[PDB]
DNA sequence: TTTTTTTTTTT
DNA sequence: TTTTTTTTTTTTT
């Protein structure tokens, strides 16, 4: 019994990087900036499945986007950890502007 | 500008730590485990930080294995490890702009 | 391009009502109380699909529950002939339900 | 002990209406359209304090907006009529988009 | 088409 | 000047 939800509205940092799995499923990375206080926070968002395809085709540097997903910390050595907002079938993405 | 919102429901990993800093502020850190339950024929760990009033309420009531609702913001803190290399810790900051609700 | 999301943590006011349709799709109705002196807001939450059966199985009066859904306002003509409006929280495959406690 | 949270991103139906209470504080109301792919949903949003002024000043028919608030059902009144509104106050948030 | 639930505190 | 006069589309927990 848990909940793990993240909601972001911000600007795409650089043009998305789309990659494809051995099974051919797209996965797309962006960085995403939100501002508070004025302070900029950078988020690593990774899209999977159909939304990865929509991300890489429609987002550019500067895009304002809404993003809904869940937090997962990815373990990767050479021991380091990247916390990412994972956007898949249980989440959402909407291009604004 | 922008929106930076995190909503978690999970169990507190360990007894909370409350620390008061020279400015008189409570800051309490916990870890939080959120679990998703699969099916075919699991666990995520979050670092949460309370400041201010909710820091006081967190330190008082939360214990090992308390169920809690947490609403905060994402914050990633850069730091150089002892090996010289930069590393990154992403936390969930819960302050006056957030919200906490003990559950049960 | 739109977002329509509701998130509630609250207490069920009474036992669920799960209604099955000829198709075998279930619909489950509850009301749900959230409190901010103390001030209680009552929500009408309706579950569709699998989550209708899961809510029907697991929610009871007094249950503390998290729900994530979407807002839906239903228009209807009252016996007085006048337009009325019921705004509900719709929980279906795009939503979530987690029994708390 | 509860949570009562609403998050909408959609488009304003018409120009905001803003009024002033005795104490001088603004209150802005709008309707907001959210569309699901085809089928539109209309929400009644009410802003209080600071955000009411901001909403009053920069929102107009068709403005794309992010809104964060709480649900509140207000019984009014010649019998009773109940409206459920999205109340955006100090605890909420609003972001103009585009 | 209208009753309730629950109760460990300057977004 | 109204009781929601309508908005606006860069597409299966």
């Amino acid at each position: 019994r848990g909940v793990n939800k993240v909601i972001l509205v911000g600007n795409v940092g650089g043009d998305p990087e789309t990659r494809y799995m051995p099974n051919g499923n797209a996965v797309t990375n962006i960085t995403l900036a939100t501002s508070e206080s004025e302070r900029t926070e950078w988020h690593r968002v990774v899209f999977f499945g159909r939304l990865a395809e929509i991300a890489g085709e429609y987002l550019r540097k500067g895009s304002q986007v809404y993003v809904e997903g869940s937090l997962r910390t990815r373990k990767w050595q050479g021991d380091r950890y990247t916390t990412e907002i994972v956007v898949d079938i249980n989440g959402n993405m909407q291009l604004l502007g």
